[PDB]
């Protein structure tokens, strides 16, 4: 079906794949990165999926439908589906995966994401007010899962997809707890099952005959490696000892790859924004004054032409103006400005803020170890010390992916490389991040005034509407500098020329290995 008719494929069906990172863990209610939902997406299945592209089509549901008001939505869950022990997937497994997300002993990163969802009575039950099953999701039966929602969500079914949506088997989960992530534990309704997990090594899948669509699954076992270093990462490849590289690729390479591997560099345009996140609750950046300084004196375009020049984009907004509903969004006034007047007022602000050459601000930039990521926090802390005459000093800290992770949410961290790449292709992905409330907002801001803005979008009617409130969000955050947006991601990747079934059209730039085919020549 995912083969073209007269394709010879190759007989062994293997793929290996650098995820990039360790990931913290193999449950999809306890984590937050790219890492992990690479891995969960392997092994689950949610309502909904995606193909090649990035277009939807059905996952567990094999139908929905929604009420005239985007307030109710219906899901039709295959009779005949089962979990990989045999048991059948029912809609009860979905209303007990979605209240352990809300349920405050889960202490799910992605908590928020049913309040996004506007979810009756999700933020209650996120608050402790509200026992999770008070939670507006039912099995009307065995098959039928209903979401209820207090507010118009149009776009509710791109957000199905995520990682947090993911099913859980609830028999397993109740008998085991936590521990039902274990290799000798796990139990999943997705195209593959765990074969093996070494720390720091490898993850090892094989198919799980007992996936609903087994029949149209091709590759039958793969290997996820962990390399941090884009430049490891394509001495594997260019070794013959990888398929397929993460979405980093080493700057000063990039040209001379493009000659020599014709055909195998794919850059997708995607929606991300690579940021450094500003920790407002932490002297001395609880400082708009500050805040402001450091945005006014990173010259984005150093870091988009010079340290990469692989095509991403500067920008000065957290949210990407081409996602679904983004495009009212402004670059701010200042971006605007030539660099010598943008230094000349961050100097100011630094003076009346105390600083000088003899007592200059210091921090660290928090990363998490990637070379690429150094390169862009060496050009960070160099041009901040050049444009402002020495009033900023930055000592760079690069952690592994899981510590690095830990440091955020524990707010242990003065300023920290940060990428958001949408969960669904609406604007909100984005806006939502900023919440007073949010789970995901690491920054630990929170202005009433941009929950308010945001609020107003479910009072719209139509898009413009919609449109006009992330507007007004964006320009919120902005003005009170919030964090330092940097760029608009791509997504460079090496993939191998007998590898099949990945695009470069996915603005999400996921990779399920059920969509994935070796050919023979």
């Amino acid at each position: 079906v995912i083969v073209p008719e007269g394709t010879q494929l190759d007989e062994k069906q293997h793929i290996v794949i650098n995820n990039g990172a360790e990931p913290q863990s193999f449950d999809p209610h306890k984590t937050e990165g790219v890492p992990e939902s690479n891995v969960a997406y392997q092994l689950l299945e949610g309502l909904v999926t995606s193909d090649s592209e990035g277009k939807l089509q059905p996952g567990a549901a094999e139908s929905w439908e929604n009420t005239p008001d985007f307030k109710t939505w219906t899901f039709h869950l295959r009779k005949d589906a089962k979990w990989s022990n045999g048991d059948p997937v029912t809609a009860h497994d979905f209303v007990f995966a979605w209240r352990r997300l809300v349920d405050p002993a889960t202490a799910a990163p992605y908590a928020s994401y049913l309040s996004y969802l506007q979810v009756e009575n999700a933020q209650d039950i996120i608050d402790g007010k509200k026992k999770p099953a008070e939670l507006g999701v039912e099995a009307k039966d065995d098959y039928t899962f209903v979401v209820h929602a207090t507010n118009p969500v149009p776009y509710a079914v791109s957000l199905t997809t995520h990682q947090s949506l993911l099913p859980l088997p609830q028999k397993v989960v109740e008998k085991l707890g936590d521990a039902w992530v274990k290799k000798e534990n796990y139990v999943g309704n997705g195209a593959y099952k765990l074969a093996n997990h070494i720390i720091n090594e490898k993850i090892e899948f094989e198919r799980n005959p007992l996936y609903w669509n087994d029949k149209e699954t091709v590759i039958n076992s793969a290997t996820f490696l962990a390399i941090e270093n884009p430049s490891t990462d394509v001495a594997r490849y260019r070794a013959g000892d990888l398929d397929m590289t993460s979405y980093g690729l080493p700057p000063e390479q990039f040209a001379k790859l493009k000659k020599e591997l014709l055909g195998e560099v794919y850059v997708t345009r995607t929606l991300g924004t690579y940021s450094y996140e500003l920790n407002n609750k932490k002297a001395p950046f609880d400082n708009v004054n500050i805040r402001k300084a450091l945005n006014l004196s990173l010259d984005r375009n150093v870091i988009t032409d010079k340290v990469l020049g692989q095509g991403q984009t500067p920008t000065y907004v957290f949210t990407p103006t081409y996602i679904e509903e983004g495009h009212l969004i402004q670059q701010p006034a200042y971006s605007k400005e030539p660099m010598a007047q943008r230094n000349e007022e961050a100097i100011k602000l630094l003076e009346e803020a105390g600083y000088s050459k003899a007592n200059p601000l210091k921090f660290s930039i928090l990363y998490n170890t990637n070379e690429n990521h150094k390169k862009v926090a060496i050009a960070a802390a160099s041009m901040w010390k050049a444009n402002t005459k020495g009033l900023i000093d930055v000592k760079l800290e690069n952690q592994e992916w899981k510590t690095y992770i830990d440091s955020r949410r524990a707010g242990r961290y003065d300023v920290a490389r940060a990428g958001w790449h949408a969960d669904y292709n609406q604007a909100t992905t984005f806006g939502n991040y900023f919440l007073s409330n949010s789970s995901n907002n690491t920054a630990k801001y929170a202005n009433p005034e941009y929950d308010k803005a945001m609020a107003e979008s479910y009072a719209a009617t139509d898009a413009e509407g919609r449109a006009k409130a992330y507007a007004k969000a964006e320009e919120i955050l902005g003005k009170d500098y919030g964090i330092v947006p940097i760029f608009n991601y791509v997504n460079p990747r090496l993939v191998k020329p007998y590898v099949k079934g990945y695009s470069g059209k996915d603005p999400q730039d996921h990779i399920y290995l059920r969509n994935l085919y070796i050919i023979k020549h």
